[PDB]
DNA sequence: GCGCGCTGAGGAGGTTTCTCTGTAAAGCGCA
DNA sequence: GCGCTTTACAGAGAAACCTCCTCAGCGCGCT
């Protein structure tokens, strides 16, 4: 059906965008939204250019730069946004924001005394067998790791010439998630819940750093933005590291 | 030809969960 | 039985997330 680019921007959007209701006056604003750093400016416009609509916005604090989307135009939102997270559902909690979001809105809520206290359900969802066996669950993958992975090459020690090359991604409150992505990409290494719930995900090793690199290649969809780059550098990274690209097919044109 | 209620655009303020980088210790593989 | 590889574990701090406020101008009711 309907292209998984779409899926790929409910992955994206999961990871790094937010489902608002704000205040304003006596009235409320409805946000999709999503702010990111400079370097993703092309982005930010890709986005604009796939969905058709939203107004994008620039703003510098302190001497930090961030560009941002945002749709806050109630029939486009009708119209375009609930289509997509209708067709490809979010699978963390931030799911029970959208179902918020969908059903204030369709019932024409809009007064800021209308719209109940919120706080995010954390009644899970969703088991580990049930996201990996979505169908999009790839698309949607390569939007998430876009927006919340992770490429980074770094040394072993600081006295030596040894390398590690290797890929992370977090969730906070995101254990069923966090592990269906360690399940789906069959990493081993234990999730680590670190002292505020956050997930965390790490992984080194020739075979799992290969798998990632597999995932990739045979992903319906690519990194579109600054995470490509990223990737493209780590690649780079890993042809002059002997243990990965002795034993990996390091592709040269993704 | 003019209010009336309501709006998306525009401008920003607040806080932490992601990113990004490691380290101390432990596996593991083998003419 | 060392040397190349990986793992558990976790800290720093900004790139995120999520928020509210003001204003020009919309369709709309009564022209
Ligand atoms: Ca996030
Ligand atoms: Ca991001």
């Amino acid at each position: 059906g309907s292209d998984l680019t779409y899926a790929y921007l409910v992955g994206l959007y999961e990871g790094d965008g937010y489902f608002s209701i704000t205040k304003k006056g006596k009235y409320l604003t409805y946000e999709l939204g999503i702010e990111l750093s400079i370097k993703d400016v092309q982005l930010i416009y890709k986005i604009k250019k796939i969905l058709g609509i939203g107004i994008v916005s620039f703003r510098k604090r302190n001497e930090i730069e961030m560009v941002a989307l945002r749709i806050r135009d109630k029939n486009h939102l009708k119209s375009k946004i609930l289509p997509i997270f209708e067709k490809y559902p979010m699978f963390s909690n931030k799911q029970y924001d959208y179902l918020r979001f969908r059903n204030a809105l369709l019932s024409g809520i809009i007064y800021l005394e209308d719209l109940p206290d919120y706080t995010r359900s954390d009644e899970p969802l969703n088991s580990i067998e049930s996201i990996i066996n979505t169908s999009y669950f790839s698309a949607w993958l390569v939007g998430f790791i876009e927006a919340e992975g992770c490429f980074s090459v770094y040394k072993l020690n600081k006295d030596d010439d040894y390398l590690i090359a290797s890929f992370d991604i977090a969730q906070r409150d995101g254990d069923i998630l966090i592990s269906a992505i360690r399940k789906y990409l069959s990493f081993t290494t234990k999730v680590y819940l670190d002292k505020t719930n956050c997930s965390k995900l790490k992984v080194t090793s020739v075979r799992s750093v290969e798998n990632i690199i597999k995932f990739l290649q045979n992903a319906p969809v690519k990194l579109l933005g600054n995470k490509k780059l990223q990737y493209k550098l780590w690649l780079k990274q890993l042809r002059k590291i002997s243990r990965y690209s002795e034993k990996i097919k390091i592709p040269s044109n993704y």
